[PDB]
Order: C-alpha cells, then structure tokens, then sequence
C-alpha cells in the first residue's frame, strides 16, 4: 500500500497514484503577497451539535475523530461556499521534530502539527462516498498548530489515545464540539485542492486559518507515542505524516482579509 516512509511514502506516491502529479494538489505554500483579498467571502460559520462525535480510530498512519453524518446537525457554512458541508471527521499531521510537521506552509515558515476538520457536500450528494471525488464534494479547515504552551482544549483528545495505541483500535468518542479546537478568530485563506494522502482526489476546497492554535512539546510527543503496527508486533511509533508543499499551478489562494 502506501505510507510516509522512505519505500511508501510522498516522493513515491505517484506510482500508484498518477494524480499525485496534478494540477489541484495539496498541502501548498502559501505566500502572502501573492494572495488576492476577495470581498464576496462571507465569513466561516461552524455549527457542530457535540451529539454527533462518535468514535475514535487508530488508522495506522494516523488517527481519525469520526462524527454521525446522517443529518446536518454539525455544519460548515459561509467562506466560498453557497452550500452546507457536513462534519464527518477531524484529524491532525505532526512531523519527526518540533521544527516541521505543518502540511500547510506561510511564506515558507513550518509549523509544528496541523490540525484537519474535514466536511463533505451534503447539499448536492446524498453521501460521503459519493461527494469524495467530487470537485466540490469535500470542505477541510487547516489550522497552523505552533508549539508553545500546552493547549488544553486539546486535552479530551490526547486522553483519549491511551485507548487507540495501536493500529485497527478504536473506541467511543462522544459528546464533543470541535469547534472549541479553532482559533478565536477566522480570518483565512481558501484554494481548490485535494486530499493530502491517498487516494490524492482534487476534491477540496481548503479553508486555511491565518490565526495558530497552540500545542506543547510534551503534546506532540503524545501523537508521536501512538503505534503504527497492530497488537503484539514489535512497537513502530508514528514519528510524521506531513506531505511536502506542492506546485501551485497556476491556482490562486484567495483571502477573505
Ligand atoms: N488530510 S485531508 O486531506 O484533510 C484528508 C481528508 C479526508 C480523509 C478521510 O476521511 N479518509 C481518507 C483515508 N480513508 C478514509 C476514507 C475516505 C477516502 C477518500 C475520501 C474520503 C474518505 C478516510 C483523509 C485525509
Ligand atoms: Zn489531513
């Protein structure tokens, strides 16, 4: 299959996976004297019902927060879009060390984690499915995590982890809203790109934040602590799982400041 190591990983994924090579790839640089203001952005709108969160998954490369996403209980509205996006899952990226692990970079500068909210267009597709490979099927809010002081609104998350150490675990994860997880404000950046890991689909439109959030050191090492094998086998820490920065294209990053 397809990893983050030296045989599976990023610089190799285009064997399998052509449109790797694409023209609507992501993450990107994005650089700040290159972006174009646009006024018709309306401002983001998150309303997210802490009924729907559901279960948390130990993906192997990572680890997924999954939501309920039969109805529209926990929406994305506003930015670009004249449509309503469904919540079904948030997520974050880390790298080996402190000095990277963004996928998303700002005028070259790397953060240390980034954290994914990713929604799907319900309005238009009767399923996440469905609306995966969809040029405006998938809606994922970036947010840049810089390391500095612990992130307690982080905490429930991190907690949670002792219970998914190794890869196919899974365990209820209920009763939270993670819109308690973005920065006060949501000025941001948008672009049409696509899903950071395979299957690679040009299907998102990204919302990127201008504002951090925070994460500690000791957090990081938290998500680095989680397990890569299944149950038994010899212990393999997820240690990143950061695409690099990817052509632009000829796409512009619009912003909505
Ligand atoms: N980093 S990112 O671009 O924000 C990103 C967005 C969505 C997903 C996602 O939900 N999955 C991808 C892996 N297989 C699963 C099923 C799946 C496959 C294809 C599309 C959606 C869901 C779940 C992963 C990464
Ligand atoms: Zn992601």
């Amino acid at each position: 299959d397809w990893g983050y190591d030296d045989k599976n990983g990023p610089e190799q994924w285009s064997k399998l996976y052509p449109i790797a090579n694409g023209n609507n790839q992501s993450p990107v640089d994005i650089k700040t004297s290159e972006t174009k203001h646009d006024t018709s952005l309306k401002p983001i709108s998150v309303s997210y019902n802490p009924a729907t969160a559901k279960e948390i998954i130990n993906v192997g490369h990572s680890f997924h927060v999954n939501f309920e996403d039969n109805d529209n209980r926990s929406v994305l509205k506003g930015g670009p879009f004249s449509d309503s996006y469904r919540l079904f899952q948030f997520h974050f990226h880390w790298g080996s060390t402190n000095e990277h692990g963004s996928e998303h970079t700002v005028d070259g500068v790397k953060y240390s984690a980034e954290l994914h909210v990713a929604h799907w267009n319900s309005a238009k597709y009767s399923s996440l499915a469905e609306a995966a490979s969809k040029a405006d099927g998938l809606a994922v809010i970036g947010v840049l995590m810089k390391v500095g002081e612990a992130n307690p609104k982080l905490q429930k998350v991190l907690d949670a982890l002792q219970a998914i150490k190794t890869k196919g675990k899974r365990a209820p994860f209920t009763n939270f809203d993670p819109s308690t997880l973005l920065p006060s404000s949501l000025d941001f950046w948008t672009y049409p790109g696509s899903l950071t890991h395979p299957p690679l689909y040009e299907s998102v439109t990204w919302i990127i934040c201008k504002e951090s959030i925070s994460v500690s050191s000791e957090q990081l090492a938290q998500f680095r602590s989680l397990l890569s094998n299944v149950e038994g086998d010899n212990a393999v820490p997820m240690q990143h799982n950061n695409r690099p920065t990817q052509p632009l294209k000829g796409r512009t990053v619009r912003a909505s400041f």
